C-alpha cells in the first residue's frame, strides 16, 4: 500500500528562481591568510626603526 | 482562484537559531594541493641522497 508518486515539482518545473541576493565568502581555515612575517617598529628619534 | 499566503516563516521569523555544528571545508580539486616539488630520498649509505 505505497503509491506510486511523483515528486510535483519535479514532474512541473516551476522555475521561480534560486534567491541569491547575498554572497556566501567562504573564508581560510583561520582568519587572516598566513603569508610573509611582519617587523613590529617604533619611531625612536626621526625614522622608523625595527 | 488563489490563496493569497504570506509563508507564516516570514511574517513571524522564529530564530530557532543557524543549526550549525560542524566546520564544512571546501577543498582544491586535486586533493592536496600542488606546491614545491620533493625529490625521492633513499639511504644506500651513511648520509641521505636523492
Amino acid at each position: 500500500q505505497a503509491m506510486d508518486s511523483y515528486d510535483p515539482e519535479v514532474r512541473v518545473i516551476d522555475n521561480v528562481g534560486v534567491e541569491d541576493e547575498m554572497p556566501n565568502y567562504c573564508f581560510p581555515l583561520s582568519g587572516v591568510q598566513i603569508g610573509n612575517r611582519s617587523h613590529e617598529v617604533q619611531r625612536n628619534q626621526q625614522q622608523w626603526q625595527n
